[PDB]
């Protein structure tokens, strides 16, 4: 009574702008949409419908409000879906959504369960990072708390100054960012993957129009060049990210569809790739979030491969100098890494990313021809999440 | 690839405290971060094994607010001064969260991600109470297109009753016989074995730390009981049966679950001491609300093939009175094996931390009385219910 855990359909929400063009939804209605949208995917070309899936487990890390009480259940109930499917929501930070598929992958491979949606959320528009916890954030830490556990800006900037990373190193990220974001979408790449959403069109203000547009396009990508980013202001006193070098809050969501291999033929629905190592390892927390490092080490360990052997990489641009530490220390091929621009132009929505990025790989692969990739992602506390999937 | 035999290894709790009780000078991370070490600790005496061995922690926590924001699990973890390597999550199906991870640690080994994990829940209801987690306006947490009749939880016990016919005096049994059960449970020295002494900051008649820190060991919720004194309550709403005599008690506590893949764990030299044989999380009537055990219950005793006659020892969660009756009128188990160390509405609920509390308790009392399968089911927010069936090795 085990299982072979494989994805047969994924899908992602455009990423709004944070007030930009989903804040009209409530947090669990953008959810529930992408729920919805996976398995009505699926039910193009098969018997499957939403009763089929057993469980679901959607990250969120700021959940509070409307996105407290178990989002992934209240989302599901609120699109009508069936209400005899399980569903959890889980944090590790910006790893969550990430770490969501790996749990699904467990549960079908241990037998728990057949058919399982793995998701994320995060509606940063409406539940901002913070919302979590009263203005004392001293207090959310024991007293005898002394680990030198750096802000997450504090920690781009300790990333950079061990590796040597400049203002400059990280602009031209930044622009490559854009640039690539700015070609998928003229080419096309990312239609397949996306799910347009109705959206409740907003004023000038933050209040309702009456209007409800259909959004299908990333809103993060900006016209940008390397002056533009030299203008920008320093997040921090001598800080070399900015803006245009840091993550985008924003606003979004995405699921991806598993199962059983054998089940997932008799449903007549094609296997698509299938993990071949998962890990979500701590990291250092002085420097906070360079886990990436550690995490890609030991998939690649775990997988008994090569970052030579990696087709396509997907290392959240949560910060520029995150993505250049790790390239500095596991020397990829950058033509392979972010190939489709990354959250600096897409945008971040923290809880949803991690599901978002699988998404996007699992697509590349599949548009390139191509077998393996891997995803890799630092987060708050200083845990990094870390996948190789492979193509069926 | 590489997958795995997920076995459990060690459990092991601290004692339940009451609200603003014995517990509550602690902040929630350290609570469990004592836990999560005494797992650990438990493993070392009698093998190689080290925190740093433990590769994923996977923690229950309900309103993950405040102190239990920001992913409690690796916090209390690293507050504990343990490994800073070891990855942690943290999830929420409401009261199902802390059984729900025990389930989520054995798929990650199952499906070979790990080879030692620990599946742990927290709740300190002291100090973060439930409701933390939103505005005062809890309307605002749904849609404004959100139309299902999912009542609160108190009025879910009462429609519960009401479907299977359960009365006051119904429920004052039930009730009386919990704080009965929990109390021979510990006369006799049940608990002993499953429950971790916890040091705690002593406080004062009012809730400041009288710079004392005493040794916690014992359950805190027992409380002499008598049908007369359950018939003096007054119920929680108009019209209701339940009361406080007869509903799960407020609580602090942290639980905690050595998993391993049987082959690591012997290679340690460690015992394999049960497994999983059925786990499932399910979807219940929004209606009733929290009578998803009979669902759960239904689920596992399908997937495992076998029906309640086969269990020798059952722990569905006492949230209500009504729930667990609910569940018994339905399934028909032999009520002599079932919560036979006492419930929730003795021993109280820290709802992220039950989950774990229960299996643990479970896998003990298998062991005390030499018996091999143990069903856990718990109702939970949202229309939700977890279930799993366990079996000694
Ligand atoms: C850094 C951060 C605060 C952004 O700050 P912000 O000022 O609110 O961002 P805005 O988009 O409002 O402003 C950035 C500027 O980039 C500028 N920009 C980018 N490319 C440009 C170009 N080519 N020419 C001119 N300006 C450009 C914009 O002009 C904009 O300023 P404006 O308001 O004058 O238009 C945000 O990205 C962030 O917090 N990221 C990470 C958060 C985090 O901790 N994440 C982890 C989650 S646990
Ligand atoms: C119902 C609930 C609010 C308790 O209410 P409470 O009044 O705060 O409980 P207290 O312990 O303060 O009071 C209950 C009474 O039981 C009484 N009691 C019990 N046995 C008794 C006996 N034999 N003789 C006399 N009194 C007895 C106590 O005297 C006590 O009242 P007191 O303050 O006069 O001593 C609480 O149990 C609850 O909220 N439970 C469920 C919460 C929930 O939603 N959980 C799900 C989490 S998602």
């Amino acid at each position: 009574s085990m299982g072979y855990p494989v994805i047969v359909e994924a899908t992602r929400s455009p990423i709004g702008k944070r007030n930009g063009w989903l804040s009209g939804l409530h947090a669990t209605e953008l959810l529930g949409a992408v729920q919805k949208a996976v398995v009505d995917k699926a039910g193009i070309q098969s018997g499957l419908h939403a009763g089929d899936v057993e469980q679901v487990i959607g990250g969120c890390v700021t959940q509070f409000g409307e996105q407290s009480n178990n989002i992934s259940r209240v989302a599901w109930l609120t699109a009508g879906l069936p209400e005899h499917v399980g569903a959890t929501t889980v944090d590790c930070q910006s790893g969550s959504g990430q770490q969501a598929n790996h749990l699904i992958a467990g549960l079908i491979a241990a037998g728990a369960i057949d058919v399982g949606i793995a998701c994320g959320i995060e509606a940063m528009s409406r539940v901002g990072l913070g919302a979590n916890a009263g203005p004392d954030r001293s207090l959310i830490r024991a007293q005898s708390w002394d680990i030198d556990l750096p802000n997450q800006f504090e920690a781009a900037e300790r990333i950079a100054k061990r590796r040597g990373i400049t203002r400059e190193d990280v602009d031209v990220f930044g622009l490559e960012s854009q640039r690539r974001a700015q070609r998928a979408w003229a080419e096309g790449r990312f239609d397949r993957e996306i799910s347009p959403i109705q959206a409740p069109v907003l004023d000038e203000q933050n209040q309702p129009t009456g209007e409800r547009r259909l959004v299908f396009r990333d809103q993060g990508l900006r016209e940008t060049t390397m002056a533009g980013l030299g203008e920008l202001k320093p997040v921090l006193e001598g800080g070399i990210h900015t803006a245009g070098t840091s993550s985008q809050i924003s606003d979004g969501a995405a699921a991806v569809l598993w199962m059983d291999e054998a089940v997932a033929r008799a449903h007549g629905l094609t296997p698509r790739a299938r993990i071949v190592a998962q890990a979500l390892v701590g990291a250092e927390p002085y420097y906070h979030l360079d886990g990436p490092v550690q995490s890609t080490a030991k998939v690649l360990e775990k997988a008994g491969m090569k970052i030579g052997d990696i087709d396509i990489v997907e290392i959240n641009e949560a910060f520029a100098s995150v993505v250049l530490s790790w390239a500095r220390v596991h020397e990829p091929d950058m033509d392979r890494v972010n190939v489709n621009g990354g959250a600096i132009a897409l945008g971040h929505p923290v809880g949803c990313t991690g599901s978002r990025l699988i998404t996007t790989a699992l697509h590349e692969l599949e548009r390139t021809d191509q077998s393996l990739a891997l995803i890799t992602m630092c987060a708050g506390g200083a845990l990094s999440t870390g996948t190789i999937i492979e193509r069926i």
